[PDB]
């Protein structure tokens, strides 16, 4: 049986991997998931990738498949939401609003970076810059990035140590104890948090669309609830 192939967003790692052990179970079709930043898994797609699911961690890499004509707006819908946390290592004393200027900066220390997903193309990366700079932090932060490939990259800067602060997904914070959240910004710094899952325009596995409708499903639901993903 040729596993449906799914490339998610790296928040989506534990849940993904929970998702596709699930859907193999109830159908007996293996799922395979790929992880990478949002971004990455796109441009992989863009690029010939044979993904037959794409689940982002943004509209936007979606809308950029899907204006590459490799998904139909028709196989493409919202499944997740998130929330954005500002983390710090497990053990971290920091005590940080976000929203009180120059707070996030000062948290960093003398030399600490702000562990973020690349801002530019990382999903959590585009949402934490968008909320920073929604909050007035961008500037005081900007030139002190930890920019990582992906959102658990970051987390795992944080998680490490190896960063005083991180933003990540507040699933991301779930599924790493050794993190801990220090804040979660307001829902109105980014633009929502939203995962939608499309199967691909050129997938040709008999299961693509199966796969992505069991998604759908109560037991499929409850793993991303469960990981504290909002279902929508
Ligand atoms: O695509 Mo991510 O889950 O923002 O690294």
């Amino acid at each position: 049986t040729a596993p449906v192939t799914v490339f998610a967003a790296a928040s989506l790692k534990e849940s993904m991997d929970e998702a596709a052990t699930a859907y193999e179970k109830a159908t007996g079709t293996p799922v395979r998931v790929s992880y990478a930043a949002s971004s990455a898994l796109a441009r992989q797609i863009e690029q010939g990738a044979p993904a037959d699911v794409f689940l982002s961690a943004d509209l936007e890499w979606m809308d950029y498949l899907q204006q590459h004509g490799l998904v139909l707006p028709a196989q493409r819908h919202n499944l997740l939401g998130n929330t954005l946390v500002l983390v710090a290592p497990a053990s971290s004393k920091l005590r940080v609003d976000p929203r009180a200027p120059g707070a996030i900066a000062k948290a960093l220390g003398e030399n600490g970076r702000l562990a973020v997903g690349q801002t530019a193309s990382v999903p959590a990366g585009k949402y934490a810059a968008a909320a920073l700079r929604k909050l007035g932090q961008w500037d005081s932060v900007s030139n002190r990035l930890a920019e990582s490939e992906s959102v658990r990259a970051a987390l795992m800067l944080v998680s490490r140590g190896e960063a005083p602060l991180g933003i990540v997904y507040g699933s991301d914070a779930r599924a790493d104890a050794k993190v801990r959240v220090v804040a979660t910004f307001p829902d109105d710094s980014h633009d929502a948090i939203v995962y939608p899952v499309a199967a691909l325009k050129n997938s040709n596995n008999p299961a693509t669309a199966a796969f992505v409708s069991w998604l759908g499903s109560k037991p499929a639901k409850a793993i991303f609830a469960r990981r504290g993903f909002s279902l929508k």
